[PDB]
RNA sequence: GGCGCAUAAAGAUGAGACGCGUUUUAGAGCUAUGCUGUUUUGAAAAAAACAGCAUAGCAAGUUAAAAUAAGGCUAGUCCGUUAUCAACUUGAAAAAGUGGCACCGAGUCGGUGCUU
DNA sequence: CTAATCGCCAGCGTCTCATCTTTATGCGCC
DNA sequence: ATGAGACGCTGGCGATTAG
């Protein structure tokens, strides 16, 4: 007959449920093919599909941008190989070809062995004179003799295969490389500006409060301490505050009408600083300077070597001075061994397992692992005291490529580059004529909004060429023309009107998009005044004028500057009565302050026939960022400003883009009207309709012309379109299988298209205080806190959300400068200083929300390093937790995680297996899923156009089938099997069909598309009227879900009983029964067969583990190259199989070498398999095989089933591995006992009602046993743990006598050992269960190969007995 | 169910760069002692190493080259790990085609009536 | 000397730049 | 005047052990 089908997605399920007229699964027999005994089988329509997630796009594309590095430094190496190439083969015919051999033993060099000279000798003098590349270096800066032209190329080819970075702009010639000149000349350009308050530093050393090794706010923190009365806020504070690097502020410095931040590390900083300068004027700005030199010579902090006068190559000399002080330290830590532990030398200096200097030089141990490893050896010695120092200091035996390297700009090396050449283009020719190209090879970098240089293959490149000649370092300025690529680099990430396909969208700053959003939000707010009878909206002059008189004067003007500085200025009232927008206005006109305040000149924007230009201009300064490509788009609107404004133009510049296109705003105009969107919204007379009553108007001409988008029906597959949406990839999976498994339903069921299909979505209807409470601006959250505490640590030290947006600081206001364990002032000083530890460890779930964050004194005053905060600090400060809520500063969730210590702390039943990735996954998922198939089932349209909805497409909250499985004692534990996906989905299915049946009036505001207004403020006008629908639709939601229940108690007052039926009577059919169907929930529940399936899929991705192994004497090694042997070079290990194959023939055994026939699987992995695949027969050969049968090869992909005996299922986990291919069918009695006895939801009601279920608990303790017989048969019947079965038995029986609770959550532990899959370890209390792994595939070659379909239901079958 | 705007929490995609790591090779290690081919001296007894290997005591140890998915052809200073995939029948691929209805039951579905 | 257990391991870290979603509430509308 | 909603390594591999 007639049918319904519930889901419920999720990144790693498809919940499938099929319902009919009367809520009942129904059961059907499906045939069988293969060559087996079961011709047919009986089974239900009920299921749930299991798939791995699909990956994101970060990994893949974070292994692309390292292909492409490394391809690029190889051909820089080759550029610079390329220009030496004549003049070597005079000095050394085959120096490269050596170092391009170097890699390979002596048995394959093609010539000697030795690098440089391929003698012994000089190759043993160079690695004496020069002990590292570094001294070379020096030598060759500092010495004006003329040197090897090979030592040349190592000394250039060290520094360009190893630049460095380009972060900074510009160039640092080693200025004073102190801290100490930049400082006081600095603190006397300080004095100097100021006689109003001169701060001197009374002789503090700068030179390692600055150069500590800590946070850059760390060392502000001391640094503003040394002098007191000044604040870390104060115009020195802010400024040193941006010498390290921070993001300072000076808008309360120099108290800008508006904010204003620089910063050194971001590009912008020159035009910001110009911009901000010439804003304050040119006085005070030699600081700024100072501060960037200073910053400069604190870079180096842990490569500052003594003096920069000593030599012109400081970082090659400093690396020198760590291979000495290494050197000497080295041989004094050995003599002091030898003298005072003798015995230990042995395991020091030789062992390379060991972190010794052996396991530091030697072995594979780091710094730090042997700091951790020499620290106590050294402190256990007498002597030595020093070394401990520059232990802790972390410059003990330093090597010299470490990792804090990563701060060495480009321009020391381009410097000792530079260097060399300057002094040694005086001997060869060559590099005197092209010391210009190589600086250009080290210098050169890709812009990022040229990208690829790609010639058409790729998808990912956009550049557009100039030419057609090959892009080199040098012909690119001009080969690649940078300005339509940085233009075409940004539009094709942009978006499209979704209104007016084919048309771009205006950016954010686009002051026809601005003039949209004001009139937009400004045409419905209606003015009562105290005089007048009824609200009426603004009027299309009056709206004109509030715009030109504060609008356009202050930078957002607020309703009470409306109400006083308007209202009573024009229309004079006494007092006003706004209706359409609160405390402020959403809309505002920035760019236009921003303009105005740059040209100075009001009349030119004023004007209108300027916004081309100006809409122009705009675009310009979103598109661009390069001072050079902006200022060169703006030459065609220089005739209408000064060269100084020029300047000022071009230094501001925009980011983002709007949602609405141009034409849509001020283009399409009506036929009746002749006027546009714009000029509507600015002006309609009675009725300022809104942008959304002027598109949905039948008495305007847009309806008509906008129904001219595009064509839904144009050639789109029934994937492809899957594949087209936007964002991540990882959607497209879950949307393909959810969809492709419906389609799959409707083909088995009648062929016919179902009722209804209802789906589960994440947005739930939360309350309007709530909605507003999470969602409080900073300043917001912060002062309603203080004020409502009483606190006047606002008072003490005040800042605003700009610069409050650090996260320690965040905290530190929240927490009202106090401690949240100890009961302690907190300082503003240490304060990266301070810690910031999560309530609930990152062992249980990850959270880095505030919610769960704390700033303390110490993280060990939490009490426990693995638990919510211990009862010793959660009983010591509860009054501080609960006074800290009451000043709505913490969330509930965050006093509920720091109370939790009382209730139990966190057991390990809180495993928490989910990231907040995988759940706006799921929104997005499900947000596409539903108006994809509210259209794939609905085809037709009506004959007055509009769509045919056979089938409906209906969205429920997770709320509302949540809180039915709570109220009618239908409880949920995952952990048993993945049963509850279909069950989510069965209830879904009832839930919705049944509620469209109960009340059809309303019907339309939960179906997808089609709704009703049927406001909900005229339903529940009560008189203390709540308002904000939030609240109000909440209580809808509760108040719907009752007439579902069997007795209604309410938290209004007073009781009602329910209609066995509650009927409605204006359907005059029966809802529901009462009595039964409730029992069809009661056996679908209990039901056996539920068809889950695993996307039987073929693993892809990388070939192999990418660690590199060292040379072995195994077969399991992969050759890294060609021709590198992985026995004599080491290579790969661990190759993903792709899928096996099953294959039939004969191999040899034996000296003999005799023929037996053998069938195995075969381990394709994916390197492998482009070469399997193209000569299937001859790869088999080759692997060793013979006589093989082509038409007895099967193609298994992971996850393909298997059965074998007494209904014992298992999965081909590889080609050597399987895994549990069983569900454990549980009946609901022992499910819903778990689910009170370990107390799942802390099972909140009327304490009576908790207490009988208590009782309920109590009683039916036999249930335990009886669970632990159902694991048993079944761990009996298809695990086969031997061991482990037993280990869990012993363990059960040892923890009888425990509370019944207890009992319940670990005996939920032990599902896992039961669980469908790859089996995994667990814990019953402090008996750690190990895996039980199946090992050998051999038992999958005679059994039963099951091929299923994506719902299971139509199973072929293979007798594997040939 | 849907837009726009403001605030907020969580995510996504693409591009340009650095720094490590790892892997082979180059950085003539030395001395005493055991096994071995011989040569070499010797009347023999007994060693001189020409070298390879095993055992103790010291010496040093920081650097470099090259590789960093195998690779691919379209040969770009490009591309190569995301999405796609039960089985079966046609197809190179794309894609199309392939599985009867009620009832009594419910341990991974069974049984019975109907009908090809 | 097999063959199943046991025990172990997995490329990482940073910076610059740009565009996109997904929910929740608030101010208006289909 | 609400708590759930998102889910959770595991397959290669070498050495240890048991027969």
């Amino acid at each position: 007959k007639k049918y319904s089908i519930g889901l419920d997605i999720g990144t790693n399920s498809v919940g499938w449920a099929v319902i009919t007229d009367e809520y009942k699964v129904p059961s059907k027999k499906f045939k069988v093919l293969g060559n087996t005994d079961r011709h047919s089988i009986k089974k239900n329509l009920i299921g749930a599909l299991l798939f791995d997630s699909g990956e994101t796009a970060e990994a893949t594309r974070l292994k692309r941008t390292a292909r492409r590095r490394y391809t690029r430094r190889k051909n820089r190496i080759c550029y610079l190989q390329e220009i030496f190439s004549n003049e070597m083969a005079k000095v050394d015919d085959s120096f490269f070809h050596r170092l391009e051999e170097s890699f390979l033993v002596e048995e394959d060099k093609k010539h000697e062995r030795h690098p440089i000279f391929g003698n012994i000798v000089d190759e043993v003098a160079y690695h004496e004179k020069y002990p590292t590349i570094y001294h070379l270096r020096k030598k060759l800066v500092d010495s004006t003799d003329k040197a090897d032209l090979r030592l040349i190329y190592l000394a250039l080819a060290h520094m360009i295969k190893f630049r460095g970075h380009f972060l900074i702009e510009g160039d640092l010639n080693p200025d004073n490389s102190d801290v100490d000149k930049l400082f006081i000349q600095l603190v006397q350009t300080y004095n100097q500006l100021f006689e109003e308050n001169p701060i001197n530093a009374s002789g503090v050393d700068a030179k390692a409060i600055l150069s500590a090794r800590l946070s850059k706010s760390r060392r502000l923190e001391n640094l503003i301490a040394q002098l007191p009365g000044e604040k870390k806020n104060g115009l020195f504070g802010n400024l040193i505050a941006l010498s390290l690097g921070l993001t300072p502020n000076f808008k309360s410095n120099f108290d800008l009408a508006e904010d204003a931040k620089l910063q050194l590390s971001k590009d912008t900083y020159d035009d910001d600083l110009d911009n901000l300068l010439a804003q304050i004027g040119d006085q005070y700005a030699d600081l700024f300077l100072a501060a960037k030199n200073l910053s400069d010579a604190i870079l180096l902090s842990d490569i500052l070597r003594v003096n920069t006068e000593i030599t012109k190559a400081p970082l090659s000399a400093s690396m020198i001075k760590r291979y000495d002080e290494h050197h000497q330290d080295l041989t004094l830590l050995k003599a002091l061994v030898r003298q005072q532990l003798p015995e230990k030398y042995k395991e020091i200096f030789f062992d390379q397992s060991k972190n010794g200097y052996a396991g530091y030089i030697d072995g594979g141990a780091s710094q730090e692992e042997f700091y951790k490893f020499i620290k106590p050896i050294l402190e256990k010695m007498d002597g030595t005291e020093e070394l401990l120092v520059k232990l802790n200091r972390e410059d003990l035996l330093r090597k010299q490529r470490t990792f804090d390297n990563g701060s060495i700009p480009h321009q020391i090396h381009l410097g000792e580059l530079h260097a060399i050449l300057r002094r040694q283009e005086d001997f060869y020719p060559f590099l005197k004529d092209n010391r210009e190209k190589i600086e250009k090879i080290l210098t050169f970098r890709i812009p990022y909004y040229v990208g690829p240089l790609a010639r058409g293959n790729s998808r990912f490149a956009w550049m557009t060429r100039k030419s057609e000649e090959t892009i080199t370092p040098w012909n690119f300025e001009e080969v690649v023309d940078k300005g339509a690529s940085a233009q075409s680099f940004i539009e094709r990430m942009t978006n499209f009107d979704k209104n007016l396909p084919n048309e771009k969208v205006l950016p954010k700053h686009s002051l026809l998009y601005e003039y949209f959003t004001v009139y937009n939000e400004l045409t419905k707010v209606k003015y009562v005044t105290e005089g007048m009878r009824k609200p009426a909206f603004l009027s299309g002059e009056q709206k004109k004028a509030i715009v030109d008189l504060l609008f356009k004067t202050n930078r957002k003007v607020t309703v009470k500057q409306l109400k006083e500085d308007y209202f009573k200025k024009i229309e004079c009232f006494d007092s006003v009565e706004i209706s359409g927008v609160e405390d402020r206005f959403n809309a505002s006109l920035g760019t236009y302050h921003d303009l105005l305040k740059i040209i100075k000149d009001k009349d030119f924007l004023d004007n209108e026939e300027n916004e081309d230009i100006l809409e122009d201009i705009v675009l310009t300064l979103t598109l661009f960022e390069d001072r050079e490509m902006i200022e060169e788009r703006l030459k065609t609107y220089a005739h209408l400003f000064d060269d100084k404004v020029m300047k000022q133009l071009k230094r501001r510049r925009y980011t983002g883009w709007g949602r609405l296109s141009r034409k849509l705003i001020n283009g399409i105009r009506d036929k009746q009207s002749g006027k546009t969107i714009l000029d509507f919204l600015k002006s309609d007379g009675f009725a300022n309709r809104n942008f959304m009553q002027l598109i949905h108007d039948d008495s305007l001409t847009f309806k008509e012309d906008i129904q001219k988008a595009q064509v839904s029906g144009q050639g789109d597959s029934l994937h492809e379109h899957i594949a087209n949406l936007a964002g991540s990839p990882a959607i497209k999976k879950g949307i393909l299988q959810t969809v492709k498994v419906v389609d799959e339903l409707v083909k088995v069921m009648g062929r016919h298209k179902p009722e209804n299909i209802v789906i589960e979505m994440a947005r739930e209807n939360q309350t309007t205080q709530k909605g507003q409470k999470n969602s409080r601006e900073r300043m917001k959250r912060i002062e309603e806190g203080i004020k409502e505490l009483g606190s006047q640590i606002l008072k003490e030290h005040p800042v605003e959300n700009t610069q409050l947006q650090n996260e320690k600081l965040y905290l530190y206001y929240l927490q009202n400068g106090r401690d949240m364990y100890v009961d302690q002032e907190l300082d503003i000083n240490r304060l990266s200083d301070y810690d910031v530890d999560h309530i609930v460890p990152q062992s249980f779930l990850k959270d880095d929300s505030i919610d769960n964050k704390v700033l303390t004194r110490s993280d060990k005053n939490r009490g426990k390093s693995d638990n919510v905060p211990s009862e010793e600090v959660v009983k010591k400060m509860k009054n501080y937790w609960r006074q800290l809520l009451n000043a709505k500063l913490i969330t509930q969730r965050k006093f509920d995680n720091l109370t939790k210590a009382e209730r139990g702390g966190l057991s390990e039943l809180d495993k928490a297996g989910f990231i907040k990735r995988q759940l706006v996954e799921t929104r997005q998922i499900t947000k596409h899923v539903a108006q994809i198939l509210d259209s794939r089932m609905n085809t037709k349209y009506d004959e007055n156009d509009k769509l045919i909805r056979e089938v409906k497409v209906i969205t429920l909250k997770s709320k509302l089938v949540s809180d039915f499985r709570k109220d009618f004692q239908f409880y949920k534990v995952r952990e048993i099997n993945n049963y509850h996906h279909a069950h989510d989905a069965y209830l879904n299915a009832v839930v919705g069909t049944a509620l469209i049946k109960k009340y059809p009036k309303l019907e339309s505001e939960f179906v997808y598309g089609d709704y009703k207004v049927y406001d909900v403020r005229k339903m529940i006008a009560k008189s203390e009227q709540e308002i904000g629908k939030a609240t109000a639709k909440y209580f809808f939601y509760s108040n719907i879900m009752n007439f579902f229940k069997t007795e209604i108690t309410l938290a209004n007052g007073e009781i009602r009983k329910r209609p066995l039926i509650e009927t409605n009577g204006e359907t005059g059919e029966i809802v529901w029964d009462k009595g039964r169907d409730f029992a069809t929930v009661r056996k679908v529940l209990s039901m056996p067969q539920v068809n889950i399936v695993k996307k039987t899929e073929v693993q892809t991705g990388g070939f192999s583990k990418e660690s590199i192994l060292p040379k072995r004497n195994s077969d399991k090694l992969i050759a890294r190259k060609k021709d590198w042997d992985p026995k004599k070079y080491g290579g790969f290990d661990s190759p993903t199989v792709a899928y096996s194959v099953l294959v039939v023939a004969k191999v040899e055994k034996g000296k003999s070498k005799k023929l037996k026939s053998v069938k195995e699987l075969l381990g394709i992995t994916i390197m492998e398999r482009s070469s399997f695949e193209k000569n299937p027969i001859d790869f088999l050969e080759a692997k060793g095989y013979k006589e093989v049968k082509k038409d007895l090869i099967i193609k298994l992909p992971k996850y393909s089933l298997f059965e074998l005996e007494n209904g014992r299922k298992r999965m081909l986990a590889s080609a050597g591995e399987l895994q549990k291919g069983n569900e454990l069918a549980l009946p609901s009695k022992y499910v819903n006992f778990l689910y009170l006895a370990s107390h799942y939801e802390k099972l909140k009601g009327s304490p009576e009602d908790n207490e009988q279920k208590q009782l309920f608990v109590e009683q039916h303790k036999h249930y335990l046993d009886e669970i632990i017989e159902q694991i048993s048969e079944f761990s009996k019947r298809v695990i086969l743990a031997d061991a482990n079965l037993d280990k869990v038995l012993s363990a059960y029986n040892k923890h009888r006598d425990k509370p019944i609770r207890e009992q319940a959550e670990n005996i939920i532990h032990l599902f896992t050992l039961t669980n469908l899959g790859a089996p995994a370890a667990f814990k019953y209390f402090d008996t750690t269960i190990d895996r039980k792994r199946y090992t050998s595939t051999k038992e999958v070659l005679d059994a039963t190969l099951i091929h299923q379909s994506i719902t299971g239901l139509y199973e072929t079958r293979i007798d594997l007995s040939q």
